[PDB]
């Protein structure tokens, strides 16, 4: 069981504007989505100061990092906080409404594309690289699901059947055709000490079989 969900007009057209907008520098895509990831994790860091018991569901805080050639995929995965189904339908994007909206004023002032994670809405730059992007979640009060979108204007959810997670988030990223040069070990390296080299976590690049 499918549902299929529109975007809000403000976030369609931003997404839009990151796939068909020329702009070369589409590496910094991993700083947001490792940067979101560290989010992610802080905030469970946090609550189970209070209450130990939100760590049952997994004790390890990390980031993966997950190549895969053959399937043209790159996996982010982390631990975190995870996401509910409001969070995935109403919640996460009724915030991106407002800074979707303040980022686009921004680039026709002179901003440019990298500056998105000022503006909360750094999760679409995965859209520079990337035709179709899986998002896999499980939060401690909700089941395991399944957000997909290639954008176009609309995203599907769904329950997730595959493997238990336990708790976190995992972005699978579809590449572009144009684009496998992020599967390259020495490339992702390279990104990660430019860009995430003081995050505070183990970020784990596998390496291909
Ligand atoms: O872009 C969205 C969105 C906008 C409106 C509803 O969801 N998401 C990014 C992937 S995780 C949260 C969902």
């Amino acid at each position: 069981e499918v549902e299929t969900f529109a975007f809000q007009a403000e976030i369609a057209q931003l997404m839009s504007l990151i796939i068909n907008t020329f702009y070369s520098n589409k590496e910094i895509f991993l700083r947001e989505l490792i940067s979101n990831s560290s989010d992610a994790l802080d905030k469970i860091r946090y609550e189970s100061l209070t209450d130990p018991s939100k760590l049952d569901s997994g004790k390890e805080l990390h980031i993966n990092l997950i190549p895969n050639k053959q399937d043209r995929t790159l996996t982010i995965v982390d631990t975190g906080i995870g996401m509910t189904k409001a969070d995935l339908i109403n919640n996460l994007g009724t915030i991106a409404k407002s800074g979707t909206k303040a980022f686009m004023e921004a680039l026709q002032a002179g901003a440019d594309i990298s500056m998105i994670g000022q503006f909360g809405v750094g999760f679409y730059s995965a859209y520079l690289v990337a035709e179709k992007v899986t998002v896999i979640t499980k939060h401690n009060d909700d089941e395991q699901y399944a957000w997909e979108s290639s954008a176009g204007g609309s995203f599907t959810v769904r329950t997730d059947t595959g493997e238990p997670m336990g708790r976190g988030t995992k972005v699978i990223l579809h590449l572009k055709e144009d684009q496998t040069e992020y599967l390259e070990e020495r490339r992702i390296k390279e990104i990660v000490k430019k860009h995430s080299q003081f995050i505070g976590y183990p970020i784990t690049l596998f390496v291909e079989k």
